[PDB]
DNA sequence: CCGACGACAGATAATTTGTCACTGTACAGTAGAATATAGATGCGCATCTATATAGATGCAAATTGAGTGGCCTTATTAAATGACTTCTCAACCAGTCA
C-alpha cells in the first residue's frame, strides 16, 4: 500500500520500451482514502502515513459500496488478461 | 382458336450489415498443493577370503675328536758314565844300636 500510495502521488516517468503514446499525466495528494478492511489499511503504518499526508482513512461499509476499485478488474480480466 | 412455356422487364421480402437502447454479470484474499508409491544411487559396517609368513621339527651328510687293533733279532767280551752291596780301619813288648 505505501508502494502504491508513492506511485499514485508522484509525478509518472516511464521510457520508451512500454511504447506509450499518450501521457500518464496523473499525480498529486489525496484528502481522503477509501478502503475495504485489510489489514494493509486498518494498521498503524497507513494511519501514520495518513497523518503526515494529512489524508483521512476511512473504512467501505461493503464490498458493493466500493465499485470503483473493484470494476477496474472485471474489465482487465475481459479487455486484458483473458487475451 | 386455345393452352402451355420462355425472354425481358418490373416489383418485392429474405439476408446481411449497421446503429441504438436496455441488461445479466463479475470485480469482490485464494488451487498450486497434499500424499502415497516405485526405482535408482550412495555411504557405512560386517563377513568373509587368500597371501604371507617365521618358528619349530625332522633328517641327512660332513666332518671331528676319541678310541681300538695289528705288526716288531739276539747272545757273549771289552771300555765309558751313572748307581748299589760287602769288607777293613789293634797298641806295647821284645830284640839292636850310637
Amino acid at each position: 500500500v505505501a508502494l502504491a500510495l508513492r506511485h499514485a502521488i508522484l509525478p509518472k516517468r516511464y521510457g520508451s520500451e512500454y511504447k506509450l503514446h499518450c501521457e500518464w499525466g496523473t499525480y498529486g495528494k489525496p484528502e481522503h482514502f477509501y478502503t475495504d478492511g485489510g489489514k494493509d489499511f486498518r494498521s498503524n503504518h497507513l494511519s501514520q502515513i495518513g497523518a503526515q499526508l494529512g489524508f483521512v482513512c476511512h473504512l467501505r461499509d461493503r464490498p458493493s459500496e466500493g465499485g470503483v476499485v473493484e470494476r477496474p478488474f472485471k474489465t482487465l480480466n475481459d479487455q486484458l488478461f483473458s487475451t
